């Protein structure tokens, strides 16, 4: 009986080797963003109401033609039989039965394919390959196995500096493939190529300068995620939390503004919604459930977390997430 | 012989059974607001002024038609047999006698009535009651029993989550019930149902927000307290001493403003003035007395507040609490 | 060989009975604006000036019609034959000895006449008596045995509450008197007769509201000194460090403004300096010298600080107090 | 295989003499500069663009009139035979291999002519003598050897108060001179002297001041360096990284506005470069190679900041170091 999120990382700690919990845990550089993300969240405070309708509270969101039963989505993660071994089958089936979309990786240890037929309406994460047109068939892909949304991941021109990984030799067991299968870093062009390529919604993961967030509206997304992806790219990049406000304040409506890094409890869901988000992703904690406990893990963790964010919103005065957009923060230390 | 409210919570803690002593102390989620109630307090420092007059400093206000010794009542604390055998009769008592208000609360551990019968001029807190006409009954007895003001709980729609709680598996022993006698979600239409039934001041306890502040006035509402239940309800609500001076400008004079949450000490009491308060609530301290000596504890703290508010008035030059809320503060680290 | 003030505390910690260097050290209450006088200065950073001409860098002031060999005076600390046995006698005949002013005590441990005697041009320090016309007499006293300035303490109605001295069961020795002989609130009314009965300045110590300051000046007085009392009456007063420039600003140059509270080295001298003090009080480091090695240990405490001063002065290309007044200053964290 | 620069201070302290690591470590004062450097770095986080070419991301910049690698140059540090028996010229010939400037101290124990027959167009760094026309006679040694900027240390009238070297006795050993050969403070007039006596570009180092800044412009001056002489001079200064945008805003182009003072990685080189930096120094860490490998320790150093400098540019957008100064900063906490 897991009562908080933390309750879960001690319990994959527990469970799995070192250098798996570091390539989890870690951040490059310094880990200066990966710490930050956390600091910023909590010196956000909400500005409750009180005395409202809470006949009928709903968690439920309408995002990307979908209803989500909560404003939260998993966050693409790389290779998760590093995790459990039913790894991405595991997490996705959890998902589906929760209500909660799930991102598909391009660096999934399962196929696509497989994943997307567990059902769920997925999302499916694309990196940039050096190969052009095998990443428009890699969208193809997605879109013919009926994912819902492209995440175009465009903060990745290469991967950074994870020290924890360098320290520990780290490399992939012989045992976890990318199953999909060198890549190029992306540009406006590229983006342009998936929206001419694809009806679905190109969702621009990675975006942290207001400007960026413009130019992602003009450009045709669907959507963003406010991110410096979990402090594991550039090493003193700004927390997503800290830009959210002033990027909705900038798209004014334009496309779906999601945020992520650091989310570890449904309070946290209602700082980002309050700050102007549509919706959250969460990475670790979902690994962390799916090392300790395969699906059935992840499944605790959903419900777990939908309790809490329910709790939130209307111990808030929140009786539908658009209410809960409406919140007033404070910043306190 | 305590010399600080710190003496008594290290008391306390020696004498109650770890469960008792965590229902007491604990917060809701990661208790970052139980937190916070102290680091904003500790964060305000006061101007004081020299050279006035203080041949006649008193302490004393006057509230909701009584004069009370102090700018401070006794926050209402459920199930007060937890801490004591004499639970609420010892702790009116006291206040009885060291004249301030006494908070009785709906889930008293003895009647309203027997508590009442103690005198003092006593306040009555509601919770409202899914059974409504309950709700206009419990208080038409708290009326009926010589109470003075009736302090309904507006942050309350349910109960948070208390994970020291949950981790000890906490419940009532048998030997403590909610002696007067399921709730439902209190909304505006609950407190004019209220102001309505009663010629009593309806006090609103757990406002946060500015605007619910002024509508509080506008619903006809004698006082409201500023309040984040003592972090025990949304884990990451602002502290009330953080929202006080702004509700205080707002609702200009409208009704009395009183703020709870981390008061440890006269020096505290002297912040809350100085930011606006009318008074403050105190809770737990009161009932680390209680646990550690009984009746005769609670006496014992409520002089030494009552010494050390005098100290603090004194040596930042008021002579009245309607001066110490002309003085001026500045916020530090 | 002392290189720092902290290497003195060291030295005065081993040498003194528990009770007495609590005595010395603590502060009000929680201690609070005990930590918060040096809290704010560290936060102080200074921006230095390069390449100006420091041919001949002095150190002096002139101050109540004297000049000083730094911009520094001894504070009234009373009893100070708790320390060691010649207790104001010793810290007087180096002080005199450094060319810097020594304030006597009205609870000196010597009588105010036989530490004039030792030369120097000394200040005293004025408590008020409950019993005024004694009051007239000790200011008569201290003029007619030489001294310059009548330091008025304004912020002891009574005295705070000292909870190591209360918690230590402290009381003097019977070795140790009030060499000088139930005092009263000091008001403006006090102040103006001490004005009117004396030709020598008048300096209001414990000032650290801007209006204070202002009515201080149109009061008569000579300068004030911007002070929390080294955090042992309100505990939560501001650090004078954190008004000074304020009042520096609305006194507008009609008293000298002095500071005092957590002063520790001439780097902090330099900081004062330049956020507009006229000169600083120090007190506790004097102590601790005059404990670690009597007269000797005095005269070695204030070599180190005239050396620190000097240094800082010149290494932030000041060639005078005055030029150091004119620097700039930035709040970090 | 060093991953950090964190691990070279590592390996410096198991090998060198704790006076030695001393001398090289700290500070003035208590160090709060020193640790201060350190503080305002992490405090800066950096608001990356995405979806740019990286088709051909540079790091070199023209600086002095030549092409540097990285905007970097090795800070004066003295007595470098202190660490290594090749003192500087081992740190030279890794610099010129490395393509970055070194900067040969007046200090030097191996003589400036020596250094500078390594090769790597070499700066020189002048300290002012008491005796004037050695002065020029230094600049014009540097000047016929080769050297081709003369860095003017500005901040040393006199060499500040190092309380660990005064702790441990410290002195130089009998085996490290000065090889070069009552020095004075410098001012305006000795900057004039030195401009009109060269045709290089004259570079003052330790300029804090926006006046100062502005002045040197004024004076001729072909660069600053922003600067508290790593926390070793004025203990209180204000760290160069916090002056930095205001004093770029006020020279607009005038001179190249390089800073130093706790630069640790690629990441913090970028963060200086956002905050409008043209360069920066680097100064412990080289020693920290030097003593821990010698010619090859310090080209592993530089190798390891060129990829990170490297890796930072490109992760935040930016092709060239001129885009860098294009990026935005938040300050965090
Ligand atoms: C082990 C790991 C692998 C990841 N792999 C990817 C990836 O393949 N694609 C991607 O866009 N983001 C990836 N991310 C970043 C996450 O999508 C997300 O931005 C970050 O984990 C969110 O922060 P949180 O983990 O604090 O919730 C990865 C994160 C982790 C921890
Ligand atoms: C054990 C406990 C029980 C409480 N029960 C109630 C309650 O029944 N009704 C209510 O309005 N507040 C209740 N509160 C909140 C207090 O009235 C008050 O808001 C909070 O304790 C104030 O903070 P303090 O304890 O830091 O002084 C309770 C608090 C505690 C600690
Ligand atoms: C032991 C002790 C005794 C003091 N006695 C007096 C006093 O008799 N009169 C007075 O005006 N201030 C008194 N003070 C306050 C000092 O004058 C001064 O304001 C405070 O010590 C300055 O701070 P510092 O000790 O941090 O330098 C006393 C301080 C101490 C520590
Ligand atoms: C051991 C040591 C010796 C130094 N000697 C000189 C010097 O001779 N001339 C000079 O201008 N700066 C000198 N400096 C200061 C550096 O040039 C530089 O400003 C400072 O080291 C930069 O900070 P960093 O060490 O944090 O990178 C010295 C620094 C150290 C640590
Ligand atoms: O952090 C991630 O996205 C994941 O570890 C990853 C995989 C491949 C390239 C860069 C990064
Ligand atoms: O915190 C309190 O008010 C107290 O524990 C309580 C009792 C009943 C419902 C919610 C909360
Ligand atoms: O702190 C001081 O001034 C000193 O201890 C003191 C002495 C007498 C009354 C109040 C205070
Ligand atoms: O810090 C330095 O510049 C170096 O230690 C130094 C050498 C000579 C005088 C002052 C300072």
């Amino acid at each position: 009986t897991y009562v908080s999120l933390a309750d879960l990382e001690r319990a994959a700690r527990d469970v799995l080797p070192g250098e798996i919990f570091d390539f989890l845990a870690g951040g490059s550089g310094t880990e200066a963003s990966l710490v930050a993300n956390r600091t910023a969240l909590e010196r956000v405070f909400v500005i409750p109401r009180m005395l409202r309708d809470l006949t009928d509270v709903t968690t439920e969101i309408d995002i990307f033609g979908r209803r989500a039963a909560l404003p939260m989505a998993v966050a693409p993660v790389a290779y998760q039989r590093l995790f459990h071994p039913e790894g991405e089958l595991a997490v996705a089936r959890a998902a589906r039965d929760a209500g909660v979309p799930y991102t598909i990786c391009t660096l999934s240890s399962v196929s696509l394919e497989e994943i997307a037929a567990v059902g769920g309406r997925p999302w499916f994460q694309l990196f940039w390959l050096r190969d052009e047109k095998r990443s428009l068939d890699l969208v193809r892909r997605a879109e013919d196995a009926g994912c819902e949304a492209i995440v175009f991941t465009v903060d990745v021109p290469w991967m950074g500096r994870r020290l924890r990984d360098m320290r520990n030799g780290f490399a992939l067991p012989e045992w976890v493939t990318a199953a999909n299968f060198e890549f190029a870093p992306a540009t406006w062009e590229s983006v342009e190529a998936v929206r001419a390529h694809t009806d679905l919604p190109v969702v621009l993961k990675g975006i942290l300068a207001v400007e960026d967030a413009r130019r992602a509206v003009d450009a045709g997304a669907g959507g963003i995620v406010v991110s410096n992806h979990g402090g594991r790219q550039l090493d003193g990049a700004v927390p997503g939390i800290e830009m959210l406000g002033e990027i909705v304040a900038a798209v004014s409506g334009g496309c779906e503004v999601l945020v992520d890094g650091g989310i570890r409890s449904g309070g946290d869901v209602l700082k980002a919604t309050a700050l102007g988000a549509s919706a959250v992703l969460v990475g670790r904690p979902v690994m962390w459930a799916l090392a300790a406990a395969g699906q059935d893990g992840v499944r605790q963790l959903l419900e777990l977390l939908a309790e809490e964010v329910r709790d939130a919103m209307g111990l808030a005065g929140c009786e539908s997430v658009g209410a809960a957009r409406r919140l007033n923060t404070k910043l306190g230390v």
